[PDB]
C-alpha cells in the first residue's frame, strides 16, 4: 500500500473499496475517477423501484464511511502508464499514483444485428439508460426484452406491473442460464408466463425493419422499444493497453493483484477464482462487488489479513419472486424443500456433490438462505434425509456445525 | 530483473530462458531446480526416434549458450515464500531469489477409470516413461492408446513401424480435436487407419479387468499395454499455494509476469493470450516453450524489448506425415492447395476470416509453411483466387508484403 491511491470507476466496488481503506486505517490520499456525472449510486433499483418510481435520491451509495476522498465525477481515465505511475484523464489532467485500483465494471453487450436499427433500442446499466427506458414505458406500449438473465426478468416484472406488454426472446432453451439451477429457471419461466410475459425460447434476433424485430425462425415481433440484456463485457480496455493479463476481464488473485505491479482490480471488471468450481470466472454479482472491494482494501492496509475468500451468491427480485441463489447451479443431487408452486411460491433447493452442499436457492424464503450460505461456506455434509425433512430447522443445523 | 535468478523446472522453456538471459547480457547468479535427475533433454524424440532407437544422448538440450548456471537436477521445489523471496527444496536447502521464474511445465492427465488397473498403464512425458514403454513394445504385442492427440498419434506411428499392433480410443468424433483443422484431422485418421491402426471414435474408457480394457459402448479391448495421452494439466501447484492467479495454468501477461511481484512464468505451465483468438489459452507447443522463454528473458534484461508476440504453431511427425499447423483451426473459409490423398500425401490448407489469413496447415510441404507463417503474422489479405491457384508461389507472395 503505497500512497497516493487512485481508483478508476465510481461504482459499488469502488465505493466499497475506498470506504474500507478509510475504515481499516489508511489516511493517505484517495482520488476516484468516475466517468458518469452522477453521485455514486446503486444499480439494482434501476430495474425495479427506480424504474417504477423515478427517485434517484433513494438509490445513492453512502460515501460517509469514505471521508476525505476526492471524487472526480464525469471524468474518463483514458490511459495509465504503469512505469511512470500516472493516469491520463479526459479533462487533460494527470494523476500520480502509488497504488492504482481498476474498478471500472462492465458494459452491456450490444446486439450486432440491431446495430443499424431505427426503432428505440436501449441497454439497461446506468441511470441515463433507466431514465430513457422509463420515458417510453407507457401503459399498453409494447416492450421487447432480448435476453432472459436476471436484469431482463427484473425489468419484465416492473414493466408488467406498470401495464406494459412484454415479449422476451432468449437464445437458450431456458432463462437465467448463467448461474441458476434448472428447477429454478423452469419455475421462473412458468411465473413470468403466468404474469403475461410472451416468452420465446431458442430464438435469436437476426435484425429489424421499421419498428419490427426479426428472429432466426423467420418470424417477426412488433415492439415500441427493445431493451437488450444479453450480458456484459468487462471494461478492461485500459488494462489491456497497459499490458495487464485480461480476457473479457482483468485476471486477479485473492489479493486483487493484476499482473502489473502496483495495479489492483476489483468487482465486475475482474476474472477471479470461484473457490467452489476452482475455476476462474467473471463474477457479476452485487455481493462480489462489495465484498471483493472490501477484502482487497483490508489486505492492502493489513497484509496479514486473508485474501478474498467468499463463495458467490446473488438475489433477484422478480415481481412476487424474491430469489436468492448461492454457489453452484448443480451437483450430483438436488434436494427440494417445499412445493414448487405458483400458488404462494415458497421453496428451497439444495445442491449436493458427494454429500457436500455446493449450492442453494431460496424463493421467498430468506430465513433459510443465511444458514444455507453458512453450511455452504464450510462444505457441510448434512444428513440428506434431514435436509429433505420439512421438520428440520436449517438455522439449528448450521448452528450445530 | 533483480539478482539472483531462480528458475523452477529444467525443460525446454527453462533452458531457452536461461540461455537468453546470458546472451542478452545478464551475468548475475542463475540457479535452475529440476525435479528429473536427467541432463536437460527435449521431449519430441520420446514418441519417435528415441522410442524407436533408444539413445538419450541424441536428445539432450544444448546448454552451452547458458554458461555459469547451476543446474540442481533431481531436486523438487516444494514451496516458495514470495514475501521472504525464498524457495524451499526437497533436499532441505533454501534458495534466495531476486526474480523467481516458474517453468514447471505440465504433467499427463491420468485416467480415473484405470486408476486401479492391474495391467501396465503408462503415460508418455518423460525419459523414464519412454524407457518403460519401449521395454514393452515387443513386435506383435498389442498396444492401446487412449487419446487421439499428436503425442498418441506420434506413438501410434512409431509402434506400427516397430511391428506392434495398435488400437486407439478417442472420446471425440475426430483426432487432434484441440488445434487442427477438420480437413487435416479427417485425413490423419484415414492415414493411420491405412497403416493398420484400429481407431475407435466417440468411445471412452469405463474401466479394465485383468488385461482387458472396457469401453462405454459396453465393449472390450484386449491389450498388453495402455498408453494414456488424454492431455496434460499444468504443474502450477507451487503457484496456487503461494497465492498466484492460476486455473490449470498460471496466468501471465506478455512479459511473463504472474500476479505476484518478482515471480514470472513461462512455457507449458502458463495460460496466456493467443493474439489470434484474443483469448487466454494454455499453449502446449514446443515453439511456445522456446520462444516465450526467450521473449520473457529478453524483456527482463532489456525492458525496452517488446513483450512476447508470436502466433501459435506446431509440427507433428506421424510416420509418412510431416504435419505443420499454424494459427486458428478454422475461419469463414478454407483454401486447399493440392490434392488430399494417401498416395504421396502433400497439401496445404489456408484458413481465412474476412479475407485475412488466420491459420495454415502443411502436410509434407515445409517449403510453403514459413511464408504462410509470415503472411499469418501480419494478418495478410491475399487474393483468394491466387491462394487457390497452384501456379502461385507463396514465398513470392510473402515477400511482396
Ligand atoms: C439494471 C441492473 C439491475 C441489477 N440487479 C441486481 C440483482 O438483482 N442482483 C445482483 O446481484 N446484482 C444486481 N445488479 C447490481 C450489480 O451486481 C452491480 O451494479 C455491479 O456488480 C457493481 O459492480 P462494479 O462496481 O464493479 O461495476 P460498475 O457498477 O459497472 O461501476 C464501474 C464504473 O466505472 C466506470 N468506468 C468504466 N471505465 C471508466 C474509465 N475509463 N474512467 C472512469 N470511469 C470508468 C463505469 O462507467 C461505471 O460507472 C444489477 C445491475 C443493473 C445494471
Ligand atoms: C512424447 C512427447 C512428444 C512431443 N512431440 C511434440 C510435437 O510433435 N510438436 C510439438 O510442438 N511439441 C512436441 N512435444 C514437445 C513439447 O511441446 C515440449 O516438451 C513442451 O512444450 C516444453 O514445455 P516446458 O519446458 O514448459 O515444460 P516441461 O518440458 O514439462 O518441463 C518442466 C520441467 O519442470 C519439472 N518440474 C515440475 N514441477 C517441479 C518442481 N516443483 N520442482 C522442480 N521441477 C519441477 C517437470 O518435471 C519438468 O521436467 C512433445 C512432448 C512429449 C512429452
Amino acid at each position: 500500500l503505497k500512497a497516493p491511491v487512485v481508483v478508476l470507476g465510481a461504482g459499488l466496488a469502488s465505493v466499497s473499496f475506498v470506504a474500507e481503506l478509510r475504515q481499516a486505517g489508511y489516511q493517505g490520499l484517495i482520488t476516484v475517477v468516475g466517468d458518469e456525472a452522477e453521485r455514486p449510486y446503486d444499480r439494482p433499483p434501476l430495474s425495479k423501484d427506480f424504474m417504477a418510481h423515478g427517485d434517484a435520491e433513494k438509490i445513492r451509495l453512502d460515501c460517509k464511511r469514505a471521508p476525505e476522498v476526492e471524487w472526480l465525477l464525469g471524468v474518463t481515465a483514458q490511459s495509465f502508464d504503469p512505469q511512470a505511475h500516472t493516469v491520463a484523464l479526459s479533462d487533460g489532467r494527470t494523476l500520480p499514483y502509488g497504488t492504482l485500483v481498476l474498478a471500472t465494471g462492465a458494459a452491456p453487450r450490444a446486439l450486432p444485428t440491431l446495430q443499424g436499427a431505427t426503432m428505440p433500442v436501449h441497454t439497461l446499466r446506468t441511470l441515463e439508460d433507466a431514465r430513457r427506458i422509463q420515458a417510453g414505458l407507457r401503459p399498453q406500449s409494447r416492450l421487447l426484452i432480448v435476453g432472459g438473465g436476471v436484469i431482463g426478468l427484473e425489468l419484465a416484472a416492473t414493466a408488467r406491473t406498470a401495464g406494459v406488454h412484454v415479449s422476451l426472446v432468449e437464445t437458450q432453451p431456458r432463462l437465467m442460464s448463467r448461474a441458476a439451477p434448472a428447477t429454478l429457471a423452469d419455475f421462473v419461466a412458468r411465473y413470468h408466463a403466468a404474469q403475461g410475459v410472451d416468452l420465446r425460447f431458442e430464438r435469436s434476433v437476426t435484425g429489424s425493419v421499421d419498428g419490427v424485430v426479426l428472429l432466426d425462425d423467420g418470424t417477426r415481433i412488433a415492439a415500441d422499444m427493445v431493451v437488450v440484456g444479453i450480458g456484459v463485457l468487462a471494461n478492461d480496455a485500459l488494462a489491456r493497453a497497459a499490458g495487464l493479463a485480461c480476457d473479457d476481464g482483468i485476471f486477479v488473485d485473492a489479493y486483487g493483484r493484476t499482473t502489473c505491479p502496483d495495479v489492483y482490480a476489483l468487482g465486475d471488471v475482474t476474472r477471479q477464482r470461484n473457490p467452489l468450481s476452482g475455476r476462474f470466472e467473471r463474477i457479476e454479482t452485487w455481493s462480489n462487488a462489495q465484498n471483493q472491494g472490501i477484502a482487497v482494501a483490508r489486505h492492502l492496509v493489513d497484509p496479514t489479513a486473508p485474501g478474498y475468500a467468499e463463495l458467490p451468491w446473488y438475489w433477484s427480485d422478480q415481481g412476487a419472486l424474491r430469489i436468492q441463489v448461492a454457489g453452484l447451479a448443480s451437483g450430483d443431487e438436488e434436494i427440494v424443500r417445499g412445493e414448487v408452486s405458483l400458488d404462494a411460491p415458497k421453496f428451497t433447493l439444495i445442491e449436493l456433490q458427494k454429500g457436500r452442499i455446493v449450492g442453494a436457492t431460496c424463493v421467498n424464503n430468506a430465513r433459510d438462505f443465511a444458514p444455507l450460505r453458512r453450511l455452504l461456506a464450510v462444505g457441510a455434509k448434512p444428513d440428506r434425509a434431514a435436509l429433505a425433512d420439512p421438520a428440520t430447522d436449517l438455522r439449528k443445523l448450521a448452528a450445530a456445525v
